[PDB]
């Protein structure tokens, strides 16, 4: 009883994955239906017209002022594909192809794109099989050249990618999925070959991996915390008020359910503590944690903070009609010419977004670095090891490997600052959205795999600290290290971790603590 | 001079308004009240000898060290000391100012314990001519500008005049009327705490882009006029169909700059039914480059950041980012916590960075697009007066212009590169006030391309439309004739750097309106 | 007959890239044999003797404070492969991982490592094989993760890779390649696990592929002047002389000879020309060209002296001993210990070379600009289309597709600059040579995939501009024109242009136009 989505007007961004993930089917809801209709028969009265519009009577990009006559518009659309299929590089995964189907078909579903019942039909066949279309990642400015791809392969004149990333030829792909191929005979090319589709499909599947990766990231500092006597002071929701950042309350909020019931962290407020001149001296510890764990509030929250904002610009975007040209529904001109395509809000949010899972990373990677270290792990073996010492160095290799990680996270910037004037200086202005959307995607991925030894190291450093009985350790922190156990043993000889590492990351990025 | 009143909120307007001295500030009878019970609940921490950060500890990892009563004056004023390690240029006037404003707002809140004699050397000096001088560089974010902040109002340090010219501290004190800083309530830390350096810088930051802003809008509007820029792509219906905030905003704003225009083309090119005869290469596409097309867009986008580092900055300067606090209820005598870490202004300032260099991206190319000869549509090449080659008129401000906003571009954001610092204690930093430093910097740089961009417009209308700027807009005409009263038109050659720097510094303070 | 590289004690770059890429094979001289023999005697006195030396009597990195007794090593130095193996991230391509290998060896050679006969054999073998160690790209701070991983396929502990990068499973790759399994029981895995040998086997791969693109950019450059009338005398000789960084001296020289024999070039020296009273006035054109033509032999010799700088710090690199600890060939003392595997060398030129990669594919972006933009092209199609304009854009796609690649370029800044304390601050301090290089070779593919663009347009370019018997165009250029022709048919209409820009550009980074 696979859950439905039914497309009208608004879709979320959890709808919106579970679409693109193929946990859930698609339909357009009959009110959508009747605009598209409606929006087709002007497309029909614009053409019939001989009206003065983009990709229907002109030429491409600064070629515009070149008028095409009526009887050459098919093969004027089939060449736009064609010259526009200059895209290289690996393929977009499975998911994130899917997702940028899905963002051309909402921006068709508001009815102002022209689009023939067919083509609306191909997208959403295509959603509700379990195939994508294999498109390259590279060659847009920011989305027409992975959108052309796109087209080709809906053509049966390129590939498809199955669940697995496995290559299937045009014609199989139609076959396999019982996809009729894309036929653009009612001259709608444009309804397809338009707006921000990829970057914004890119930038919906990061959304929904930050949000697993963020559960991890406070589910780990409140395991650090077990595995450090960590004090939940510096925690309270009163300091939360203080500074009302509603990142940094959810944050703290998230990180006292973690530990909840714990025995194994310090609940005591120092200042209850009334000092004698016999208390003056120096104590063995601080009455403060250090930053990774007293700062994760405010760390976690401005991230937190920064996805919102993102979500809330990527949830506007996706809902939106990013084409070029447009037909107004009620009908006041034929048609308008802007520019929608220009995809300048993905490309910021996803820069800011990239900034912020290296800033997070950067708080995983230290949590690593004083975890593993003997002299401020408070009294846990070096790097966590088993065994005799020296003979066996535990997680010293996996410990380097994350910070190796998180540096060359950092050697990669803002993409939007990079626009060049190009097109023969027609667009001389780009957003390079598409480009910042993938730059981002790559630091989730790394931030997925720092996160990965993060956890493997709390595991061993949970049994260490209280046994594997794991006593103290809080019923969510239980329940973490016991599913982690089901399918990563302990350490109790050092052992190759590289595979352990990705396959434990893979799930991060797609399923939360709970 | 206007007044702000002080209780529990105020607003980044008002914030800049007290830090640019354009008013006057008072501490409305409820925040001195809360101010009041806060000051009691720290002499009662003191009495009780609660273990409290700075009072009866160390600092840092020296926590560990406890403190008898007898020595904290000593401990409290060694704090100062050795976190007066700052280097680098001081703060501008306004900026520093700003800095003393954000943390009076959070002690304002009451829960920092701060004496009526330390929160009246913060008000006096917020409303007198002069600003602390403090170097800007040496916090990982911000004890350390504030650490020479209070050794400023102690005397024991420079100020700076509105002019930024700088005086001793024994005359600073004498020319503002100012009374000498005295911490003999233990309430050091209620001034060496927090964000406030990073927020004051941002908190400028906010006001001088919101006027840049008014400017690239209204720079993009007479670049239309001067282009026969088509009006149909700033279509209100567009903004519908893609509903972002900022874009539909820019939208407006762009519609209503080029209102009363008889230069701009406001025929939608899908009203025009073609015929065979028409079928051919016409002299012009139905659509403008995307300098003109695009810029509800990518103003827009721009506007969008900005509006979301408002909101956050709006939160951090009303916020308490004090360590240790003293809870007003009296839940507990004090908690312990991290709100110093200046996380939320890092990232915004470095998300509004990339903004303005996307922003001054779009001047720049809108210069190059303006002087170019195969692209103005009839305007002589770089806008110059007076034989060809002779003259070249904006050649060399265009240049600059470009080497402007490429040296904006190598400098990226500040958040990415925390280090492990004091024994590993801050194990991660936010960096926070350098981000808004490199943001600052940048919006320096925008301020200055959009003032070439301004001046090569006045010369542009000008030759496009005559002096008497005939079919020019009202609001074009009142900007062109506001910049010619101090900046003549380009009639021959001659040295424009001194003229873009003195624009750049009012497009930064004020608006076209 | 396929060649042999004899190896005594130095190797330059071509003969280690021929073995790397498989064209030739690897024997050991006679004295570099000998000097391998003498050292693994003197690896067997430290042991006898019980020196205290890193990796035989103490553990690993701040754990070497633990000494281990003699019985314990085999299981030290298993384990030390073990907790090393947490590489992830794809792994590195065929020729690259062999060229690490290869890297290993050279320093081996010299005689100071105590690696075994056999272990040295297996090393030789691998070169000599079709196959290549499966090792993860990522892991290191700059090389023990990625030489751990090699060290475990060698023992047929993992995967294998093929000329193709199809991967086998250990066992397949010992049979498949005849190979003999890695058998470490001299003790001798430090030899193997040690030094800089995946960033310089990286380092020296990214070396080859830019000599053979600064070729193209050299061909290309010049017979960009064939197809718009580029003046040469700001390529005279006369004005390297003047200014004579080498670089400029041979860029010049080589765009000259690239050159000769055209009629499509203006060679006139404008200043011959004397001006009378009926001259002054404004000409069609300059008398210089833009940037892009006038500037070439500067840009392009300052990447030319950016990769001399790099290739003879690499040189120095790929030939020394950067294994910790030694044990000195004169029997000065037993073993010393320092830091030679620190990669700051390759991570400062690397970095350096890719900011010269960046710049010069810049400039081939801004050349493909130029040539297909009508207003600058001088009387050529817009973006050398063929076909009723408009109706085509010929090169239109392909042209921001560059813009995009040059952009995603721009955004990967010095990876050398990220050092963080990692290892329980033992390392306080780490080169990230390994990802410095890796970053470069990035880089270095999308400037041959921009090249490729440039070459396809240059082929259409002259063919519009000089006929398809290419009239005036020098020899050079006939030949490169016919040459890319024989498999890149003319864009008489548009067509998807992906597939052959990745063709060409694998092309690009393995052969020079001649
Ligand atoms: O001006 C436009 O709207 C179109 C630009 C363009 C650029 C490259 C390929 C196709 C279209
Ligand atoms: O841990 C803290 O709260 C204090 C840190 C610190 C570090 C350097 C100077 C002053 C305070
Ligand atoms: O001190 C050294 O030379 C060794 C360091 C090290 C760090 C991580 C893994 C293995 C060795």
């Amino acid at each position: 009883p696979k859950p439905a989505v039914e497309l009208d007007r608004h879709i979320d961004l959890d709808q919106a994955h579970a679409v693109a993930s193929g946990g859930a089917r698609i339909v357009l809801a009959p009110p959508a239906r009747d605009r598209c209709r409606a929006s087709e028969a002007r497309l029909g009265a614009v053409i019939r017209e001989a009206r003065h519009v983009y990709g229907l009577t002109t030429g491409f990009g600064p070629l515009a002022n070149r008028l095409i006559s009526g009887e050459n518009v098919r093969t004027l659309q089939a060449n736009l594909v064609h010259f526009l299929a200059s895209g290289v590089g690996p393929v977009l995964d499975w998911t994130t192809a899917r997702a940028m189907v899905l963002a051309r078909l909402v921006s068709i579903a508001q009815g102002a794109s022209g689009a023939s019942e067919g083509t609306i039909a191909r997208l959403i066949d295509l959603l509700n099989s379990e195939l994508a279309p294999a498109v390259p990642s590279r060659g847009t400015v920011g989305d027409l050249t992975p959108l052309a791809h796109m087209v080709l392969c809906l053509q049966g004149r390129g590939d498809f990618l199955d669940r697995d990333g496995t290559r299937l030829d045009g014609a199989e792909g139609l076959r396999r999925g019982r996809l009729q191929p894309l036929d653009l005979s009612h001259r709608d090319a444009l309804a397809l070959v338009n707006g921000t589709s990829a970057m914004t499909g890119i930038a919906l599947v990061n959304a929904h991996a930050c949000r697993h990766l963020g559960n991890w990231a406070v589910a780990l500092t409140a395991l650090l915390a077990e595995c450090l006597r960590g004090r939940t002071e510096a925690w309270a929701a009163a300091l939360s008020d203080l500074r009302p950042h509603p990142g940094q309350k959810d944050a703290a909020a998230r990180l006292r359910a973690r530990v909840d019931g714990s025995a194994r962290v310090v609940r005591h407020v120092i200042a209850e503590r009334r000092l004698d001149a016999g208390d003056i001296g120096t104590e063995p510890e601080a009455g403060q944690d250090a930053y990774s764990l007293r700062c994760a509030p405010q760390v976690l929250g401005a991230g937190f903070d920064t996805l919102a904002w993102h979500d809330r610009v990527l949830t506007i975007e996706l809902n939106a009609v990013t084409d070029n040209p447009v037909f107004p529904p009620d009908g006041s001109v034929p048609a308008l010419h802007g520019g929608n395509f220009m995809g300048q809000h993905v490309a910021l949010t996803s820069d800011a977004l990239a900034t912020a899972v290296t800033v997070l990373a950067g708080l995983a990677e230290r949590q690593i670095a004083r975890l593993t270290d003997e002299r401020l792990n408070r009294g846990l073996p070096p790097f966590l090891h088993r065994g005799p010492a020296g003979l066996n160095s535990g997680f010293m290799g996996a410990q380097v490997t994350a910070t190796a990680l998180l540096a060359e996270m950092r050697a990669t910037g803002p993409a939007s600052i990079h626009s060049i004037s190009t097109n023969a200086a027609n667009q001389d202005v780009v957003s390079l959205g598409t480009i910042a959307a993938r730059l981002c995607r790559e630091k989730i991925d790394r931030w997925a795999e720092i996160l990965a030894i993060l956890a493997l190291c709390l595991a061993q450093a949970a049994e260490l600290r209280c046994g594997s009985g794991l006593d103290g350790v809080s019923p969510a922190g239980k329940k973490l290290v016991q599913a982690l156990r089901e399918q990563f043993p302990p350490l109790e000889t050092d052992r190759p971790l590289g595979q352990e590492i990705a396959a434990l990351a893979t799930h991060l990025l797609q399923q939360s603590p709970v």
